[PDB]
């Protein structure tokens, strides 16, 4: 093998190709047990088989939707669709559009440079401390690269007009956008067929579907002031307490009793509820509408603080050791907080990394919530088990 | 604010400075429980503060060095020196070097390329099935960037000739390389001093030092046939077993037993050891010298073999439930294996999400190693819990 086939120089767009890993996750099948909503059961844990790339390409683009709430206080709705028979998923958002002008630097219209070129943001100034998802440039293009056939729409009464641009072929072909006065109420709709190729998938089957609609529900539950609908259908979530219900509401502990649920919003930015587990630790948590699956410095920072104190009671009735790994395998705790210009190690954000200090606020939890968490069954199981 | 300052595209080079976390990780400090290796007490699990991005751009070198084992499967050893006081890094593997000739193609000499362009890199042609590290064609970039002086040094015979060339001032400033006949015994050399203000540090202080010191351990460990240095004297570890030895040969459990370390080396490609644990599931891998530091599906697929076979074991003597986390928790595993094309979701390699269909090769551990894990102190553990 020559110089030139072994060293070789891939152009941005190539790697993306090449090593999807690092931008979207794995493009391989993945099966495990986790939560999803289904059309028979709703809300539920089973094992699922799934393309973590694919779920991610729909994620980037819910989550830019999510986004937009910060722009525009006064958004007040996002629509979801999924028709897996067409293979047509849509994302709708109300609240300002994008304008619809020629950007004097790249000259393009703004919506072309910002879905159809990589390392394109309004994210990137972190001056403003910005409680939005989006931080690298990248998500709605991979979305793009990823989909035999990508639309963005965008109406913006400010600059009088509306956009409609069509990309295809996993954003290698495009054509003239269509520009129209425009002087109504400002929406956003990204419309995309994802390559199932990509994928190796033939068709939008129940589990993704199921995992796609669970999204819908996540997202009802964290971005406040948001109300979902998902294929024509406002889903019943009005806030975060409302969301934690659909998994512990209907439940008991093995000894039968039902679950105890505590509760505290300890400020507008940090929304916590908190449960026994017994399948070890578990946390349902969102950043900024992510949804950090992996966890993250939220996570530990809530759940430092409850173990601490939870130790605290213990020991008051203990007279061997009770180790912190030991208290927090009975934890299940769900987060939804605003963080300020967060940090992840990937571009998939499933584990946010910014250090407490750079958060932006705090999250002190009131001596009523500790005292609220003795009692939700913890402290009892560790207590059984000192003996 | 105008247009043009909200939406902005960024190029390559600035886009790794404006958002070094998917990058390199972390660039601002972090404290936690961990295994280094210190001055005064070897290897020790404490509280360490240190930056992840500086731990990271010296792995990507060293685990590069580790790679040329694969090109030339004679190389034989690797030296690692850390000077604080001047701040200089030095990582020197024997085996073949780079040749040392202008690519046709980018009309550069080939180590300019590989060390001095994004996206370059001998490992994007997955036809091979490779058990390097390297996949991305950034690492060795990242480093540079991330110093204010980079030196690439690499004599190849083959190729009848050595390179010297520098870079400063993360990889923006460079000159001519110093190109000289050279017909000796072929190495590379890679020599900076990491841009300790990228870091917000002074100088290299005992905790980095005693991280990057523990992986050139971890290197002595996992890369069969590869002596390694350290500050010009050999690390004693000559194969994955005095490796572990490290950290459990001189331990008792709580009882005061000494820990039962149980061992196979189930093919070339996968080398395995277990033992107790009595603060959850612990795990210690490597995937082609990678630390695999979250790890992935290899540490899964190890993991699920036994547990499945201790919860038999445990079945037959229970007579309630015993779930797998449970068992997972008494579990401390360690896993030196080679996978073919591995992925992962950041170029930062912690978590390896390859399914074990794809591996290459399978580690079926053999019915004497379960029963030796089945004496090792789990099923005691789970035993005595189910009174
Ligand atoms: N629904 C939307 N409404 C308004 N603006 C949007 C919408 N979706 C995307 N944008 C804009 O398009 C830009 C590019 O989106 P995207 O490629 O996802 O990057 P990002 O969200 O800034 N960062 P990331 O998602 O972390 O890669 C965003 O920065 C927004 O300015
Ligand atoms: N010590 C070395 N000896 C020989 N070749 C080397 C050495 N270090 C680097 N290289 C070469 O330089 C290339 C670029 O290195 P690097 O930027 O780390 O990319 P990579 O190792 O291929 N992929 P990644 O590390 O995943 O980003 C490698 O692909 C090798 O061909
Ligand atoms: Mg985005
Ligand atoms: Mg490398």
């Amino acid at each position: 093998a020559s110089v030139e086939r072994v060293y070789q120089k891939k152009t941005q767009l190539e790697h993306i190709l090449l090593r999807p890993d690092t931008y979207i996750g794995s493009v391989e099948p993945l099966t495990q047990f986790m939560w999803v909503y289904d059309e028979d059961v709703g809300m539920n844990c089973r094992e699922v088989t799934f393309v973590p790339g694919l779920y991610k390409i729909f994620d980037e683009i819910l989550v830019n939707a999510a986004d937009n709430k910060q722009r525009d206080k006064n958004m007040t709705c996002i629509k979801v669709s999924i028709d897996p028979e067409s293979n047509i998923i849509s994302i709708w958002n109300n609240g300002k559009g994008i304008p619809v002008v020629e950007h004097k630097v790249e000259k393009v219209y703004v919506p072309a440079l910002i879905f159809g070129q990589l390392l394109t943001s309004s994210n990137y100034d972190d001056d403003e401390k910005k409680v939005t998802g989006g931080r690298n440039g990248y998500g709605a293009k991979l979305c793009n690269i990823f989909s035999t056939k990508f639309t963005v729409e965008t109406a913006c009464k400010e600059y009088k007009h509306s956009f409609k641009q069509t990309w295809m072929n996993n954003m290698m072909k495009t054509s003239e956008a269509k520009i129209k006065h425009f002087d109504g109420e400002d929406y956003t709709c990204i419309t995309f067929q994802p390559d199932l190729s990509k994928f190796k998938m033939e068709k939008l089957d129940k589990d993704i579907v199921a995992l796609m609609t669970r999204r819908a529900y996540d997202l009802a539950g964290s971005c406040r002031g948001v109300k979902v609908m998902f294929n024509g259908k406002k889903l019943p979530v009005n806030g975060f307490r409302s969301y934690v219900d659909l998994y512990v509401k209907d439940k008991l502990d093995e000894t039968g009793v039902a679950l105890k649920v505590i509760h505290e919003l300890a400020n507008e930015r940090w929304d916590v509820c908190l449960t026994l587990s017994e399948k070890g630790f578990q946390q349902i948590s969102f950043v900024n509408s992510i949804a950090t699956t992996k966890g993250g410095r939220h996570v530990d920072y809530v759940v430092d603080q409850v173990v601490g104190k939870l130790i605290e009671v213990v020991k008051k009735k203990n007279k061997v050791s009770v180790k912190p790994f030991q208290v927090k395998n009975h934890i299940w705790v769900f987060i939804n907080c605003l963080i300020e210009n967060p940090t992840f190690d990937s571009q998939t954000k499933e584990n946010m990394t910014l250090q407490p200090k750079s958060f932006g606020s705090k999250c002190q939890l009131s001596e009523k919530f500790f005292k609220a968490a003795s009692n939700c069954g913890i402290v009892e199981s560790i207590l059984n088990w000192v003996k």
